[PDB]
């Protein structure tokens, strides 16, 4: 950082780790004659590797906040410095343990989250909480506004990954083809919306190769001993398999009318907890002096937020952009006049340190690109956005109807 310039707090966005896929459905088993893989937890856990994994990025956090003078450079942090709040979910509770444990081993820290495990955090899910609802017919134009195009005409666009796609699941001899073969013919894109508007799904091809993609990707980050039954050979096919996955979350997270209705809370959160002078529901029992919030949520959480703020990004390494234990970073940085600035950094994992469950040092670090937000027109050109003008981004970009009451 530039000389007089001092780190005051973080505020850490992850996605939880690696787990087992959330579903299995009838549709993914039929597309492939092969046999998916047994995963060792429940569906939707994550695994105990996903939990060693988080916990290697609690290590590298440890080093680069310790660096910058924000945790002591050995032993405890003290226990307001450092506060999780964890969505509900086992996969999500269990990241935020597993990162007290990498950042903080053997110190008595513990986790925070809603009471009540069996309903939304509306945090995390203000929409599905009924805390806001979207109008149907303003997704789909929305929706189609971001894709450019009709989106029944998607597939068009993703010809090539579709096609690998299909060779890989080896869908012409699957059950599917024995029943109904193209894959991208077979399964046109179609925006799927429930009566209330509140349950939104991509259809068809690209959104199914989504979340095999992913899923492949899973079995990698797992180190599972067979990925895709084999069929995925080089950077080139991981790359082009996980577009679909990126393309899928771009049009149903990243979309601004829909990242603002599921991300209005999240955002003003990390705003208020970055110093701007608004109202957000407190997290119960945080500290005034804390310097360090870490939020475990899911990948849409962060595809959401970086609609919002217009922020986007590919990972040198990660073919994912909102990988297992990826989180976006913030920073609260003042410099020697104490004037505040915003820093955001995407900090991940590459494929290659998931699969071979690197250490994470400063020597040997974690992937990390310094994001441009295109609307904070005064942030500097290595990276500084003034306070004044994120927060006034922030204002903008919020849904009203979905802050929390
Ligand atoms: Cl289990
Ligand atoms: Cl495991
Ligand atoms: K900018
Ligand atoms: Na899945």
């Amino acid at each position: 950082a530039p000389a007089g310039f001092q780190l005051e707090r973080v505020v850490i966005l992850s996605r939880h780790g690696v787990r087992a896929p959330t579903k299995m459905t009838q549709t993914m088993r039929d597309v492939t004659p092969h046999q998916w893989p047994e995963w060792p937890v429940k569906l939707g856990y994550i695994t105990p590797r996903g939990e060693h994994l988080i916990s290697l990025m609690g290590g590298f956090y440890r080093e680069r906040f310790q660096q910058q003078g924000l945790l002591p450079k050995d032993n405890c942090p003290t226990p307001d410095a450092v506060y999780v709040w964890a969505d509900v979910d086992q996969r999500t509770r269990k990241t935020g343990e597993a990162f007290l444990a990498g950042l903080a081993p053997q110190c008595d820290l513990a986790i925070h989250h809603q009471q009540n495990t069996q309903q939304a955090d509306p945090l995390f899910h203000p929409v599905k909480a009924g805390i806001c609802s979207m109008d149907k017919s303003q997704v789909h134009a929305a929706v189609e506004k971001q894709a450019g195009t009709p989106i029944e005409t998607l597939n068009q666009r993703y010809q090539a990954s579709l096609a690998l796609m299909s060779s890989v699941l080896d869908f012409p001899k699957s059950p599917y083809c024995q029943q109904h073969c193209d894959f991208s013919q077979a399964m046109p894109s179609r925006l799927a919306i429930n009566d209330d508007g509140n349950k939104v799904a991509l259809e068809g091809a690209v959104g199914l190769a989504s979340t095999l993609a992913e899923i492949f990707l899973l079995e990698h980050a797992q180190g599972m001993p067979k990925v895709a039954w084999g069929n995925i050979h080089t950077e080139q096919q991981w790359n082009s398999l996980l577009k679909l996955h990126n393309a899928q979350f771009d049009l149903m997270s990243r979309t601004p009318y829909i990242a603002k209705h599921n991300g209005t809370p999240l955002l003003q959160t990390i705003a208020h907890a970055l110093g701007s002078n608004i109202t957000s529901r407190p997290l119960p029992d945080i500290s005034p002096d804390n310097k360090i919030l870490f939020i475990a949520g899911h990948d849409t959480n962060i595809a959401n937020i970086s609609g919002m703020l217009g922020m986007t990004w590919t990972l040198p390494g990660q073919p994912d952009n909102t990988p297992p234990g990826g989180a976006l970073v913030f920073e609260r940085w003042v410099d020697n006049a104490g004037k505040p600035y915003v820093s955001v950094n995407m900090v991940y994992q590459t494929l290659a340190q998931l699969h071979d469950q690197a250490p994470l040092t400063l020597q040997h670090p974690a992937g990390s690109v310094r994001l441009n937000i295109p609307g904070c027109s005064d942030q500097t050109p290595d990276g500084y956005c003034p306070l004044s003008t994120f927060s006034r981004l922030v204002s903008h970009s919020v849904e009203p109807a979905c802050q929390l009451p």
